[PDB]
Formats: structure tokens, sequence, C-alpha cells
């Protein structure tokens, strides 16, 4: 399925759309392409559009970063074991917000550290206001490994490898989770990509490789 | 923003699309409509299409059920505090898979209970195969409260209220989480809906109301 | 180490204590017996006392039920990989509160369902008062599989097997988690028990076996 | 209850024990002192001993660091709402392992980064061996804020304030969690302490104050 989606993405990058934006009528719950995609929530990604998926073809799982965390695994388990998908595509992307902050800064700002509160405003260009209380949850914001770059910075080699390392960790999480079959007759297959938000083109991430 | 999106959805339901499926070119990370949408991963939902959002306008957060769990809160915190959104829309939907199983059945099937394994096959119409091992994570599959109905069953009053109760719980989670400002000068506003996958039309969920 | 602790427990059950309750003076952080124990928080368990451990000998990890959940795994990973333990003992126990409620009842009572609120009072014999709001966390209360029995009910065959099944699931979680080595030259070994709070005696749980 | 426990701790520090280490016979599940204690799993802490609690008097919740995380909240909710406790004591302690590593180092070592693997061996003085795979869980190891000190280093002002800040964050988590009543007629009260493992004496942490 997926090389065909990469060709749809080549068209998309070149200025030709493939997704049909109208309502498809009544459909069954099982994704017809037997695919699940995990992508960032970033507004610049329309996952169906950039892959040329049609409505009804794939599960679309999206969170901050497109990270493979506990919820992503919950989703993938349901997708495969209950709803019959057997392929997974990861779509991280360039200029991702998860490159631009650290867990501890945001935590401290929310808790009420005045320095962290000020620093987050400086990093974001908005008037961040502390909650002034601590929380146990969420336990982790899952910012990408590495020191932060400016928010929405243009691409670079260094940031591409930081994004790619996060993709590789997600591939390893899926390929070693006890409740996802990625070998034998019920197996799932998985590939990971980085979407360039400015060009519209996907590039594939190597696996195995370094993971953060 | 949102009543305009409901009008786009009225068009969508009636057979007229509003989302433009081509690449929009270079854009900034901040969602231009300052909106975050949390929806189910169900393949029959194209969130941008059914709301008439354009690429670049909204964060799109999607998981099994569109539930407000720890990851959804992680996403919303980033969306608002770092990326300046201030409105949230919840889109649960009809014929959702989260109406059709229970946490304990799926857990036991994955663990290797032969009865549960067989029962999940009967419920799903696929050859479910146990992992044969236990896992601590995910801690909860977050199936909707109430006894399970058949997978992909047509709408009913009872199931509409089960979906609506889950939407109300998600609204309450957001409106009482320590790290989401939903009052005062940094506040976020939130509304919840059920998307009818067969008609293409949204219906709004009342709040406050019963929560499961 | 552990058969010696079982002999200390035989003494304890018979009315002879082995733990020394005074301060042992300065000690190193590494547990001297290279053991970690995971037990219920139940007030009737003094883990050091019932095993005849001395202060400084073992990590003592305790939560509601003694369940192997994400935090228990966090603890065990630190215990072994950083602090050199290589044996794990699970101590579930009789008359455990985790036999007496269900996740959904407590959730609904906390959310504000008036029926659930009343029912929890009836089950607990205390004036339970709803919080009147929903929360994403904790995602699961981890009550033992099976229908609830009365709070603090005396032992039975049925409840012993419900406790034992939870112990077996915890053993399977540990023995299949990606980040706990339970084979090869860095391996950890693990055994599981039920502590009888009334007699003071441990009984060992079979493994492999049914897991809930 | 708690000032009496502090006097028992003064005796303990001075070389006089108060906890009785034998089996107390049959007891009810409700902690008789209506207290829950959250402490580190560190082997040098025997919580009942250092507070002079008797078996049956208090819930004893223990994890790496004594941190207030999602599981600690799960435990406290059960403790109060089902089992009638209404006081909480936090016991962090000196020379805690959570002062000596960072989440990202341990994650990377477990994932298989050879540099991180080597560095963890150097920090711990043991032969740390990578798992060679990624995991989504545990999402956070919850090392204390601040740069790492040597494992099991002697006390200092700087490390005392790092421990105290973690205690204050835990107090704030409890005092702002939606499902713990810490005001009104069902309220819980809470105090936080640092246990000196070398002297045996507790010292109380100020609240409100800085939180990491
Ligand atoms: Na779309
Ligand atoms: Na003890
Ligand atoms: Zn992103
Ligand atoms: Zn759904
Ligand atoms: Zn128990
Ligand atoms: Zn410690």
């Amino acid at each position: 399925n997926t090389d065909a989606l990469l060709e749809n993405n080549r068209l998309y990058a070149g200025g030709q759309a493939t997704h049909r934006p109208g309502h498809p009528g009544m459909q069954p719950i099982q994704p017809s392409r037997r695919v699940a995609v995990v992508a960032c929530m970033d507004a610049r990604l329309d996952v169906e559009d950039l892959l040329g998926l049609q409505t009804g073809e794939a599960h679309i799982i999206r969170n901050a970063g497109g990270v493979i965390n506990e919820d992503a695994i919950r989703c993938l388990i349901i997708s495969h074991h209950l709803l019959n998908t057997h392929e997974i595509i990861l779509v991280h992307h360039t200029r991702c917000g998860m490159l631009a902050f650290t867990d501890d800064l945001l935590r401290a700002g929310l808790e009420g550290d005045a320095a962290a509160e000020k620093l987050i405003g400086q990093a974001t260009g908005r008037a961040f206001v502390s909650a002034g209380k601590a929380s146990a949850s969420p336990a982790a914001f899952q910012a990408f490994r590495g020191p932060p770059e400016p928010l929405d910075a243009p691409r670079s080699d260094a940031s591409t490898e930081r994004i790619a390392a996060d993709v590789r960790r997600g591939l390893s999480i899926i390929l070693n989770h006890p409740w996802l079959p990625t070998a034998g007759p019920d197996a799932i297959t998985v590939r990971g990509f980085i979407y360039d938000v400015d060009t519209g083109r996907l590039e594939e991430v190597s696996y195995p490789g370094p993971m953060g």
C-alpha cells in the first residue's frame, strides 16, 4: 500500500492533490487499506492529504510529535487486534514543536517557577501564564532528545537526525512491545518517515539506527 | 470559529466538500484558527474534511475513541501553552469501536486466556491471536462505559447516550485539569460533538450532564 | 536468600519476630540482600517484619494491591539496573481491598454519579463523598479481576485464586518487560506469594498459571 | 497522630526503637491511625520503624524516590475514599538514588546507546548492560530536578533543597488533584519530611515553597 502512498505524496509535494474531501457515504469500521498512521498533531499536516489516503482507508492516530507512547500503543493494539490493520506508518515532520522545548522547563513553568514562566514566553513569543500548581499527569511531555532549537526553525542536518532518532525509537517500541505481533502469522509491518512541511515531501528513516 | 465549522459540516453532510486537499505551501507552526480538535482515529473520520478546516488551521489530535486521557491532555497543554490555541472541539462519532469491547476481555485475550481469545474472534470477525504474555501498559484501553454492543452496530438512542456520556467526561476532564486554564485571561473554551459517520453530520453534546 | 526469608516468616507466623526495629546506623544505598519486594500498602503488612528482613537489606516497593504496574516497573528497573538487586519477591495478601471494588464504580462515584456514590458508601461502611469532576488520572485503579467480594471478607478458595491470578500476571509482566533482564548474565529471578494476614504465614503462588 | 510519630522518630534517631516486630494477630483493613505514608523504596528506610508506627496503623506506600506520581495518587485515593484515612505523611530521605541519575541517560542506556551504557556503569559502579530496545513505559523515571550528584553522596545544603523541592511538588500535587479532598468535611491533611538515613532523624519541609 505504502509505496503507492509515497507516489501520492510525490504528487502532493509537486502541487497535485489526491485525497477526495467529500463525505464517502456509509462505510465499515475496518480500515480498508489495513493501515494505521501515527503522525504529529501539527496543523500543517493533513495526513490523508499528504499520503493520498481516501476517507475510510486508514486509522489516523495523532499526538504532539507523533510519538510512540502508551496511548499510541493502546491505539495500535486496538487497530490491529480488533480492527484488522497490519501495517503501520510513522509520519514525524520538520519544524516540529517537540524540537523546541524541554519537559522540565514546561513543568516548572506550569508549577509556577517565575523564571521558567518568563523563559517559556521568550521561547514561544506568547504570554505564557503559569498554572501555579503541580500535577502528576502528564508524566512526560516527550520533547525530542537533544537541546532545544528555536520554535519553528527551518530544517537542518542536526534537527533532521534528532527527528529521525525519535522515529527510530518509535519503530523499536512497536517492534518490541509484548502486545504487538510484528513477526509470525498475525504480524504487523512498520516504516517511518519525516514529512517536510515546506516542500510537502516525505523522506524515509533508516532502521535499525540510533534512537536519541 | 466553530459555528462556521458547523456550517461547513452541514455542507459536508449534504454532499458539498470544503477542505482543500492540496499542499498549502509554507506555513507557521501556530494553528491559524487557534483551535485544537480531539477525535477518534476511526478511518471514516477525516477531521479536516468534516469540519471544513484548511491545512494549517487546527491541531488534530486523534486516538481510539477520541478519549480525553493523559496523552490527550499532554497534547492540549502543548497546543495552548506553547502554540497559542484557545479553543477545543471534541468529535466522538457513531458506530465507534470503543462501544464494542471491554478492557478486561482484551487484556485477558492478550494475556493468553483461551476463552477470551475465542470470544474476541467472535466479536471482531477476525482471527484474534493472543500474545501469551502480560503487560503493564497500556494500563487502560478506555472502552466506553456500558456493556458492549456488536462491533460497528447501527445508531441507537442507548448508544448515542453512551457516546455522549464519554464526551461529557472528556469535557469535565479538560475543565478541571490543573494545567489547562479554562477561566481567566488565558482561558480555553471547549465544546463536544458526535459525528454521524453515515450522514456526515455533527450533533452537539449537552454539558454539564451525566459522565458514564 | 528467599528460602531463609520463608523460614523467618514461619517463625513470624508462629509468634517469633526476626526484624530488629532500631536504627542500623550508616549504610550504603545498595540493598545488601540484592532483593526487591513488591507488596500491598495494606497496613497489616510490615514487609520487613513478615519476611525477617533487616533494615538495609531489600528495596520495599508498596502500592494498592502490590500490583505490577508502570510505577512498579519503574522501581524495579532502578532497583536492578542502578542499585544491583537481582531477585524479586511479590507479596500479595489475603483480605486485600483490591478484591472489593471495581474501577468503574469508583470512577463514577468520583465523577459524581449519585448512585455510584451511594453504592460506594454501602460497600465501604464510610461516608464516601464524590469529587464531582472527572479526571484522566489515574487511568486505572487496578482492582483484581473478578466480581467484587465484601470489603475485608475472610479467606476463601475463590478469593485465593483471584489473588493468585493477579500475582501470576505480575510475574508475567516482569518476565516479559523489555527493560528487565530475566535471562542471561544480568538476569533477575522472581517468585510470588500470598501473605495470610490472619495467620502471618506466606504461601507460594504457582507459575506459569492463569492470569486473571 | 503525627507529632507523636515525630517523638517516636526522635527516640529512633537516639537509639531507642518503638515498632513491635511481631505479628499483631487479626486486624481490620482500615488503618487504625487513619494515616497514609508515602516513602522511598530505599532499603535503609523501614517506615514503620522510623515513625514508630505499629503494624495495622498506617498505609505504607513506597516507590523510587517516594514521588507523588500517578500510582501514588491511585494509592491515596483508595486509602482515603475506600479505607478512611485522612492524613498523609511524605518521607523523602537523604542520599536518595533519585539525586544521582537523569531520565534521559537511563533511557538511552536501556535503548542501547553504547556511550550511555558505559556512563551508567561509571555512575553506579556496577556492570550495567543495555536492554538494546526501546520501551514506551515507564514514561518517566522521575529523577529529582537538578543535575546529578554522585550516587549515595553525603548530605549537603544543595542536595537537601533538591530533595525538599521534590517534597513540595508532591504536596502541591496532592493538594490540587481533582480526586483528593484536601478541604471541606471529607478533607485530608498532609505534611512532608526528609529522613536523614545516617542520623535516623526526620526534618520537616516547608510548604508552600519552590517545587523543583
Ligand atoms: Na484530512
Ligand atoms: Na517495617
Ligand atoms: Zn510536530
Ligand atoms: Zn471511534
Ligand atoms: Zn491489599
Ligand atoms: Zn530514595
